[PDB]
């Protein structure tokens, strides 16, 4: 069916596409492995951001470096997350089981964090933003910190000018839950020393976020992974990663963090080698590139079709695509206020990593035809 798309009505930036680089809590990721999550080339995934944690124990941040490193000479953007304070800071001195940070310690926390981001910094790592607390919704039995959209409020208020051109992001919710956000983008005091605001999906979809988006921040999925008891090389679960990337592109999300890099439901599989739900990442992740626009296109053409389409600085143009039918579909293209000529095809399926499937010529009146494989996620790029 048809879909129309106008090149001049443009949404959120993209910053890009990352994941979670977990030594300290699992093995570190290779050289190989670092080359193959953060090229953008062939057979590479084209992630942009590599989210760090931030140890309590300033000890162990040395262990953060080899991978944070090689991640910024390749040109990646790093996140940093905290999930707890050191004990001594919270109510019930104890890092696990969650706890209150003490108001009386907001400052030494603040310089904790920018400790850690000063210790990536001289060593050749720096940030490029910063969040406040994990989780602050969520106690359980691991690093963990409660804090409430009140706390969040009074802590920026106190300590936000502290933190510099380094990217502020709060609260990341486990599941985007406004309530954590919303007292501090009510107030242009706290809200100023904001950047991010950052969520993560567990127990629910991405949705839109307007008193967000309104402020100009950058609405940032800082967390999540699906099916964790599958193999990342099932095609039926590695198609619901496209769902779950079409549904935050839609929801004016400008980044997508994953889980783990490296591991069995992972970007890549434990042999070092891509997964499907790598793939499909990289749908995304290789074709729109940081500093791309998402423009006006039909969402939902046909039943079980759904796509978002961009313009990257450079002016290729790129439609994304997710075809859950078992069957092929076509696709009308309509677009207006662009200068395309032709799209050439990309598609992830049970049977295919990235294949090119042919060139469509566009006409002078923006008309072009398009198929999707079966059970597919499809890129066009236009060149
Ligand atoms: C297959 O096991 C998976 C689990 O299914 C995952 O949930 C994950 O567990 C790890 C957990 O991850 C949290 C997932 O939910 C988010 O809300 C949260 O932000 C994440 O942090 O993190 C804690 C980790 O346990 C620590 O492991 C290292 C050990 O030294 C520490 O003492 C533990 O606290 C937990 O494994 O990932 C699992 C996996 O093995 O991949």
């Amino acid at each position: 069916d048809t879909v129309k798309i106008d090149a001049n009505v443009n949404y959120q930036i993209i910053q890009g596409f990352g994941g979670m680089s977990g030594v300290g809590w699992i093995n570190d990721l290779t050289t190989e492995q670092i080359n193959t999550a953060y090229g953008s080339g062939v057979g590479q995934i084209g992630l942009s951001i590599m989210r760090v944690r931030i140890d309590p124990d300033s000890s162990k941040w040395n262990i953060q470096l080899p991978s944070a490193r090689q991640a910024v000479s390749l040109g990646a953007k790093i996140m940093a997350t905290p999930w707890s304070p050191p004990a001594y800071m919270k109510s019930n001195n104890s890092l696990i089981n969650g706890g209150r940070l003490l108001p009386a310690n907001y400052s030494a926390y603040t310089s904790h964090l920018l400790d850690f981001s000063k210790y990536m910094q001289t060593n050749g790592a720096p940030l490029y933003a910063i969040s406040i607390q994990n989780e602050p919704d969520w106690k359980p039995d691991y690093e963990s910190c409660e804090w409430s959209g009140d706390e969040f409020k009074s802590y920026l208020k106190s300590q936000g000018s502290k933190f510099g051109s380094l990217k502020v992001i709060v609260a990341e919710s486990l599941g985007f839950n406004p309530a954590l956000t919303d007292p501090v983008l009510k107030d242009s005091d706290a809200s100023k020393y904001v950047s991010i605001i950052g969520g993560h999906l567990y127990g629910t979809t991405p949705k839109p976020y307007p008193l967000a988006q309104n402020a100009g921040k950058q609405l940032w999925m800082t967390e999540h992974y699906v099916d964790s008891k599958q193999s990342a090389n099932n095609w039926t679960s590695a198609i619901e990663v496209g769902t779950e990337l079409n549904a935050s592109m839609v929801s004016n999300y400008s980044a997508y963090v994953w889980w783990y890099i490296r591991r069995s439901y992972g970007l890549l599989t434990e042999d070092g080698k891509v997964s499907k739900r790598g793939y499909v990442m990289s749908q995304y992740a290789r074709f729109v590139r940081p500093g791309a626009l998402r423009i006006q296109a039909t969402e939902n053409p046909q039943s079980n079709v759904h796509l978002t389409a961009y313009k990257n600085t450079d002016g290729k143009m790129v439609i994304v695509a997710v075809n859950t039918n078992d069957s092929d579909q076509m696709l009308s293209l309509n677009i207006s206020n662009a200068n395309v000529t032709k799209f050439e095809k990309y598609s992830t399926s049970a049977s295919l990593n990235v294949e090119y499937g042919g060139s469509s010529q566009v006409d002078s009146s923006g008309k072009a035809t398009v198929w999707l494989n079966p059970l597919s996620v499809t890129t066009f790029v236009s060149k």
